[PDB]
């Protein structure tokens, strides 16, 4: 099956703190996920200049394997890495981000709601470069999400971020 039923130019080094909590009373798939994730760009409600982070974030989170807590699953990811902008895409000079929200989906029978919560710190502790040694539930989620980026001419399996 699909299903997991109820519990019953630019450079930044960021330290990120990552948590999904799912709530579904009639348990949920990978498929209702994209389907909530592909409509992200026009659901994100924090800082536009960081939208890209937080959809790598978000890809990286909900590509491991949660554990049940109370009502929910949950989804921690705890990294830090690194991420290279093209042009004049992406956060300004020591800006950093703070984002929670709460994405609620609902479709007839079938209801989830996400908790999402990301947090990036700009820290001298040299990281892993997001976009290499992911999965493919993590690919998959970043395109679900139009995740925006261009290819780096020096390194092959480098992608500058465009968002």
């Amino acid at each position: 099956d699909l299903w997991m039923p109820p519990p019953e130019e630019n450079v930044r080094n960021f330290c990120i703190n990552g948590e999904i909590k799912i709530c579904s009373p009639n348990g949920y798939s990978f498929r209702i996920l994209r389907h909530i994730l592909k409509s992200f760009d026009n659901v994100y409600s924090g800082n536009r200049r960081l939208i890209g982070v937080v959809k790598v974030v978000i890809g990286l989170v909900l590509s491991a394997s949660p554990v049940p807590e109370g009502m929910n699953w949950v989804y921690k990811l705890r990294r830090t890495l690194i991420f290279q902008w093209a042009e004049s895409h992406g956060p300004l000079e020591g800006e950093e981000l703070e984002y929670s929200q709460e994405i609620t989906w609902d479709d007839e029978a079938e209801f989830v709601s996400l908790q999402i919560r990301v947090s990036a710190k700009q820290c001298h502790i040299q990281g892993r470069l997001w976009c290499i040694n992911m999965n493919s539930k993590a690919c998959q989620l970043w395109a679900d999400m139009g995740l925006k980026t261009q290819q780096s001419q020096e390194d092959e399996n480098t992608s500058l971020l465009l968002e």
